[PDB]
């Protein structure tokens, strides 16, 4: 293969439980949950990283932030929630395929990081 | 007035260093940086927060990524950065306007707060 683990995600090589899928993204839980709530939204088209992204890819990040929203809702963040991208070596980013994180169920700190 | 601060910021009511411009949205350093460059990506349409955002929001909300991505560049962040946003109480969110953090020069940490 040589992809990466998000790659490897939307071809199912690697298991995840996804809480929501349409024609362009894929949200599901965290491995390493940060907080009681901790889910990314990766879209299936591959991008290694925001830095990268083009111009005609707004409509498809945005839909990351939107469908963030709405699976915040279905899991109940009424309270709120911070939402993430990690970005190269500073950023802490280990995963070279575009994605946001969500996380909710307690109270964020701040800085982020 | 009664709008938000960053209402005021984009009816120059309130001053900014601004760093981006265009018909959709500004972007500004932060007055209370948590990195070496921090700074916000703001709409210039008045969404109060990320979880009322609407779909048909999603291309404007990736264009702040990618104005964010742009400014990132301009301002040398080449080792990284990571883009926040913040969302209600447990997200910390202070102004009721949508943005997005950019923080970069510097390793950031996880949990991102
Ligand atoms: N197999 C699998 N399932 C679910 N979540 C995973 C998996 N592998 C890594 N991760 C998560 C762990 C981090 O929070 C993020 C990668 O770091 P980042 O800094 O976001 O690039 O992706
Ligand atoms: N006047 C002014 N100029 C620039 N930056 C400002 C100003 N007032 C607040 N801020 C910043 C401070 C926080 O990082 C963010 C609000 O918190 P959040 O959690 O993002 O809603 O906005």
């Amino acid at each position: 293969g040589g992809d990466t683990i998000f790659g490897k995600i939307i071809r199912k090589e690697i298991p995840a439980k996804i809480i929501f899928e349409d024609d362009r993204c894929l949200a599901f839980h965290d491995i390493s949950p940060q907080a009681p709530t901790h889910f990314l939204v990766i879209p299936k088209k591959h991008i290694s990283q925001i830095s990268v992204a083009e111009d005609d890819d707004e409509s498809l990040l945005g839909h990351l932030m939107i469908v963030g929203k709405k699976c915040a809702a279905d899991l109940g963040l009424n309270k709120g929630y911070r939402m993430v991208v990690n970005e190269g070596s500073d950023g802490g980013q280990s995963v070279y395929h575009v994605h946001l994180h969500v996380l909710g169920g307690r109270q964020m700190h701040w800085p982020p990081g």
